[PDB]
């Protein structure tokens, strides 16, 4: 594909560097930051944070995140492109469709859904000119009819611009398995689909199962361990009793297993959320202070002085996302 | 008190004239149209057909509409304002929550939504410094813990700043009745509250009922009719199968019970819409032609060959919007 589609424009291949696959500046729900800003004290505030964050996490050597964020998640991309500038940190913005389509989306059809990311990918969000690099997806439990629409719209816009395909799963009941058999009944390789979120199981055998058949895996949720928090049935009930390092020796288990090419590593953080409880950015900062920055900080010394070699690291932080996001109509 | 908020500013009651007090200029989803404008042909296209059928209602003695296309019906503010200058026909804006809430509004409390409605009313729309000067609400059939909060919202907003509510009902449940009392529950005067889409109901026991007790009562879908479109099924469930002077007739059967002051009659028309099957604008458009001119060209006529005075007509399209809409504080 040789360039990927920024915030800022096109960037070389070369330029993308050590990368974040599955983040959010801003979780939200469509139009919300522009209606109520002072939801989040104010947009200048939001801006804020996020810079600060990024900054922090461009210290720790990442260079490029992906904003996973969709039209329902309320994607703002003045905002990532604001900070993106402001921090010296490549985004890719999203397209797709999240868990929470409004009426207007859920009267589509899939030749629709299709049109719709696709104008996102070939043409630019909004007024904008900024181009989608990503297509997201996210089904929940028993697949829908109308997550399956999305799923082969997906499908459809990615084999049309090479632009990959990430999704959002519950691990539990092995959403992965259904999403995979309609992607590739719609002719679409799994090398351009990472099936995310992955980490919320233990279920070893349903991940090398994947990565057998050329998916990407992605760990995207280590930090979201929130052991402490008991009292907290929110936080329970979201972010789970699993400890971090469970989540991250599964990124150990499949490099063990000869995976390690397949591998996608991120925190899904942001830097506001207004989808959930009040004030639930504060719990989330709470248990884990080093926000996008936990990869480089927490995991990947984690798993060096579990004995994996620099080179696999290097491969998983940089090659693999290169390979990912490079636009592809191939092989 | 003597001056409503309108999408070009400040107006005197006075200037306010025959009023339409349920309309739209476009219904669909927050975020829709800056997202997708191509799904309306195009943003400008949407604007050249709201102008011109905004002028031809213009030409036919309406003054001012009412848009009370709300956050989640996708309302684009700067879209109302174009049009209003364009077409220099006054257009109310509305704050408030129809039935398509998104997750971030769904995990609101009462006060955090009357914070909302506040902003919108006090301080002004998005970035816009346009203040809106009517609260829409809308629940269903059997009423959820979410609806009953957003009432309460509704009441306290008007409580604080004067300006009125309308609502969407389902009339065939009987709806105004279970709203009416969490209003009086929150202590909203009736005389602030227009139970909308009254239209879709032929028991006048609750209509007269209601319009006893002070309430206004919204005869507001006098044009919508799938009469003649029976093999659309589409068009069945939504526009129902009474005719529109069988929705007619419901005005002058209430200004023969004695409750000319009560009545609003509207069409619930728009220009464009998103949130219902693909082109449906030109099913609506094909059952009428007039648009928002309905009402003066073929309403107030029928109404007149039926024996109702010119001068109860011209009460019930000038002076009953303008004492509704006039913004009334105390009692
Ligand atoms: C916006 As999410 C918690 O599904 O990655
Ligand atoms: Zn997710
Ligand atoms: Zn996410
Ligand atoms: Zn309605
Ligand atoms: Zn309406």
């Amino acid at each position: 594909g040789d360039r990927i589609n920024t915030v800022r424009g096109p960037i070389a291949i070369s330029e993308v560097g050590f990368t974040l696959t599955h983040e959010h500046i801003c979780g939200s729900s469509a139009g919300f930051l522009r209606a109520w800003p002072e939801f989040f004290g104010s947009r200048e505030a939001l801006v804020e944070k996020a810079v600060r964050g990024l900054r922090r996490a461009r210290a720790a050597g990442v260079r490029t995140i992906v904003d996973v964020t969709t039209f329902d998640l309320g994607r703002d991309v003045r905002l990532l492109a604001e900070v993106s500038r402001a921090a010296d940190v490549h985004i890719v913005a999203a397209t797709g469709m999240w868990l929470d389509p409004s009426l207007t989306i859920r009267m589509r059809s899939v030749v629709e859904l299709t049109q719709f990311f696709l104008r996102e990918i070939q043409y630019g969000i909004e007024d904008t000119g900024i181009r989608a690099g990503i297509i997201k997806v996210a089904t929940t439990g028993k697949m829908t009819p109308f997550h399956e629409l999305v799923l082969r719209a997906a499908a459809r816009a990615s084999l049309a611009t090479g632009v990959p395909v990430i999704t959002h799963t519950e691990g539990s009941q092995r959403g992965g398995e259904q999403q995979a058999a309609i992607f590739e009944s719609e002719g679409l390789s799994p090398s351009r689909v990472c099936i995310g979120h992955s980490d919320e199981t233990d279920d070893l055998s349903y991940l090398t199962a994947l990565a057998a058949r050329g998916y990407l895996i992605g760990l995207d949720r280590i930090p979201h361990s929130a052991i402490g928090l008991e009292d907290n049935a929110s936080a329970t009930a979201l972010m789970g009793s699993r400890s971090w390092q469970t989540r991250a020796l599964l990124i150990k288990a499949l490099i063990d297993q000869g995976y390690k090419k397949q591998i996608l590593v991120s925190n899904d953080w942001l830097f506001g959320i207004s989808c959930y409880v009040t004030n639930f950015m504060d719990v989330m900062d709470s248990v884990n202070p080093d926000g996008m920055a936990f990869i480089p900080l927490r995991v990947i010394p984690f798993l060096r002085e579990k004995g994996t070699p620099q080179e696999t690291l290097a491969g998983i932080t940089v090659t693999n996302p290169a390979r990912f996001l490079s636009p592809t109509l191939r092989a």
